[PDB]
Parts: C-alpha cells; sequence; structure tokens
DNA sequence: TCGACGGATCC
DNA sequence: GCTGATGCGC
DNA sequence: GGATCCGTCGATCGCATCAGC
C-alpha cells in the first residue's frame, strides 16, 4: 500500500525546539538530479545541512546552480579516484564545519568516493554511500569486508563525539523496510549478511535507527523504488536511506522523516530535525 | 520487478 | 557534437 | 494428464561513461 510520512515534529522529548535540519539524499546522477528541478525543492525543505550520494560528477563538471545556493555556501565533495561517472557525495553545510574528512582511513576503502566527516560543535556528520553487493551479489565478498571496516570506524569515531551517520546504506534492516521481502533474500541489499552488518553496526558503535525508532511498527515506509517496473507509483520499494544516531542525541531528537513526494531520483529524500 | 519459463508434486 | 555500445544499480 | 505451486532466469528504466570520428 501506499504510504504518507506523519507531520514534521519540531521539538524534543523535552519540548526543546529543533535547531538543526539535516537533509539526506540519493540523488542517482547530479546533474540529472539538478535538471529536474531537485535545487528547487532543496530551497523549499531549506536544510542547515544537505548530504548527497551517488553524485556521478566530477568537481571539474559540478553545475554553476550549486555556486548560487547561500543557504548552503560551504560545500565538499568527494569523488572516486579512478572512475569516473560512479559513486561520489557532497556535503553542504549552512555553517562551516570545524573539520572535514574524506574516507575512513582505509586505502582499501577510500578510492570510490563514499563518504565525508564533517565535525562540528556539538556531533559529528557522517554521510556515506554504502559500496551496492552488485547483481548476482559479484561484490557481497567486498561489502562484508567494508561492513567490517566502516563499523570500526564508526566506532571509534563515536568514542570522541556524538555521531550522526546519514546516507544509502544499501540495505533493508528488516522484513518491514522493504515490499518484497521474501522475493529478495538473496539479491543485493537485503542477504542475511548485509542485514547482519547492520545489526552488528547497531549494536557495536552503538547507534539507534532514528526513523524505525520513533515509528517501531510502520509498514511500507521506503525510501528507494526502482525505476523499473513503475516501482515507485505502487510504492513496491526499500528503506535505504537512513539517520543513525548516537544513545546520547535520542534526547536531542524531534523528528526522522521521510519526504516521498520530492521527485528526481530513484531515491526520496530524508530529513532530520534535531534539538541540540 | 516482473513474467515466463522450467520441473516438480497434488487432486 | 554525435552515434552506438557498455557499466552500474535494488 | 490437467491444474496450481516453486525455484531460476531474462528484459524493463535511467544515468553516465567510453570508443570512434
Ligand atoms: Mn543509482
Ligand atoms: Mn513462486
Amino acid at each position: 500500500a501506499l504510504y504518507e510520512d506523519p507531520p514534521d515534529q519540531k521539538t524534543s522529548p523535552s519540548g526543546k525546539p529543533a535547531t538543526l535540519k539535516i537533509c539526506s539524499w540519493n540523488v542517482d546522477g547530479l546533474r540529472a538530479w539538478i535538471k529536474k528541478k531537485g535545487l528547487d525543492w532543496v530551497k523549499e525543505e531549506a536544510p542547515d545541512i544537505l548530504c548527497l550520494q551517488e553524485t556521478k560528477c566530477s568537481e571539474n563538471k559540478l553545475p554553476a546552480e550549486l555556486q548560487e545556493l547561500p543557504g548552503l555556501s560551504h560545500q565538499y565533495w568527494s569523488a572516486p579516484s579512478d572512475k569516473e561517472g560512479y559513486s561520489g557525495v557532497g556535503l553542504l553545510s549552512r555553517q562551516a564545519p570545524l573539520k572535514v574528512s574524506y574516507g575512513i582511513g582505509d586505502e582499501e576503502h577510500d578510492q570510490e568516493g563514499r563518504v565525508i566527516v564533517a565535525e562540528f560543535d556539538s556531533f559529528v556528520l557522517v554521510t556515506a554511500y554504502v559500496p551496492n553487493a552488485g547483481r548476482g551479489l559479484v561484490r557481497l565478498e567486498y561489502r562484508q569486508r567494508w561492513d567490517e571496516a566502516f563499523r570500526k570506524f564508526l566506532k571509534g569515531l563515536a568514542s570522541r563525539k556524538p555521531l550522526v551517520l546519514c546516507g544509502d546504506l544499501n540495505v533493508a534492516h528488516e522484513e518491514i523496510d522493504l515490499r518484497n521481502p521474501k522475493g529478495n533474500k538473496k539479491n543485493a541489499g537485503f542477504t542475511p549478511q548485509e542485514r547482519q552488518g547492520f545489526g552488528e553496526l547497531l549494536q557495536a558503535v552503538p547507534l539507534a535507527d532514528s526513523f524505525r525508532h520513533l515509528y517501531p511498527n510502520t509498514p511500507y515506509a521506503y525510501t528507494f523504488w526502482t525505476y523499473m517496473m513503475n516501482a515507485r507509483s505502487k510504492n513496491v520499494g526499500w528503506r535505504l536511506d537512513y539517520f543513525l544516531l548516537s544513545h546520547s542525541l535520542l534526547p536531542a531528537l524531534c523528528d526522522s522523516k521521510i519526504r516521498s513526494k520530492a521527485l528526481g531520483s530513484d531515491h526520496c529524500p530524508i530529513t532530520l530535525y534535531l534539538a541540540l
């Protein structure tokens, strides 16, 4: 069945108003997404921080519209080191971060422009585009290696500051997180190995699934739909895009949204409200 | 994701 | 710039 | 031996590249 995201809750569990609004979006081709009016949607949402995944766009080719964007003037981009039109992430912020870094510190895993770490006053933001296990599961062996290194990196990071992790984590954690769980247990994104990695990420860092924490029993809430077979119009999709939080920030959590109606990609954007 | 193939296996 | 083919992806 | 089931196994959509010129 179709899904309607509930209204934005903008106070914390103690009624402190939301001070920080982060939006994350796998744009699936940055240039195409801008031509499909993505930035119009971003300007109306007016986030304080905007994280993009799968930009498929070198730093030379970044369209001009992105400079004329003064609510998000501090902009950071990572592209693969030797693979054009593939992967890529960016982070755009209203306020400059204290410190920005690329990758996780493991050469093996830092060649495909997938991770930006931005340290602010009260917390660290990681945005990530996790490697897809691939058709026929060709990259499943590599993904489990990625998962373990990524988990260890985030565990280290969260021991020093509160952590927000957002982005396309390329796994649907539980059967409620996709429309066709039965038909997809040997497919990328829903293998038992990918579901276990997510579980161990939640437990080992530790982190909480912001959206599932607030709506633990809400089905049909998805962030991705394949372009094929008109899946989006039937809401035959997957929840692949997350905000994961240090438990300490759970009392700062106001809401975790899914903007199902914003068009322009095969993912919709997700939006996080925090009281900091 | 879907339909079309199989090759089972029951009524 | 243009065609046609390939890589990638839930 | 005619009908439903049940595991593969191809053809879709969309973006961006590449090879050639
Ligand atoms: Mn994509
Ligand atoms: Mn079946």
